[PDB]
């Protein structure tokens, strides 16, 4: 099965390449739980961003260019799921144009809104609410470890 997981922020604005003006640890808490034991797939941008692969996971990229590290380099949609072999559960971490690859045969959504104004070009890939069902609603405000309001909701596409 083939998810998507990601932080859009105000408009729906995401990653692009320089990190994010926020410091939510919670949402990295909830990424790690809803991550491990689960196979992944990420932009190069990302990767970089993360800094090391991700510990307990199947560290997965999709370019175009070669690949630094030896992480399982895949150079296509195809070759990525592959790589991801027979597991239950796919996790997309995108950045952005690798979600839009992944949202036609895409089947889940696990993001985290975060109420924050974040100027930026790229956006989430659009998606008609009735289209996707509407399972969890958490909110939690900022307190002081996540210095910006969230809020987590599940879609599993309908
Ligand atoms: C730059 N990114 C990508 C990133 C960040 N937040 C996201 N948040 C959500 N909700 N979705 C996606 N796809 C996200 N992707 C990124 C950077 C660092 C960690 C990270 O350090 N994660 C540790 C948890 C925190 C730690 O410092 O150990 C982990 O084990 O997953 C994850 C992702």
């Amino acid at each position: 099965m083939i998810s998507l997981i990601a932080a859009l922020a105000v408009d729906r604005v995401i990653g692009m390449e320089n990190a994010m003006p926020w410091n939510l640890p919670a949402d990295l808490a909830w990424f790690k739980r809803n991550t491990l034991d689960k196979p992944v797939i990420m932009g190069r941008h990302t990767w970089e961003s993360i800094g090391r692969p991700l510990p307990g996971r199947k560290n997965i990229i999709l370019s175009s260019q070669p690949g630094t590290d030896d992480v399982t380099w895949v150079k296509s949609v195809d070759e990525a799921i592959a790589a991801c072999g027979d597991v239950p559960e796919i996790m997309v971490i995108g950045g952005g144009r690798v979600y839009e690859q992944f949202l036609p045969k895409a089947q889940k959504l696990y993001l985290t809104h975060i109420d924050a104004e974040v100027e930026g070009d790229t956006h989430f890939p659009d998606y008609e609410p009735d289209d996707w069902e509407s399972v969890f609603s958490e909110f939690h405000d900022a307190d002081a470890q996540n210095s910006h309001s969230y809020c987590f909701e599940i879609l599993e596409r309908r």
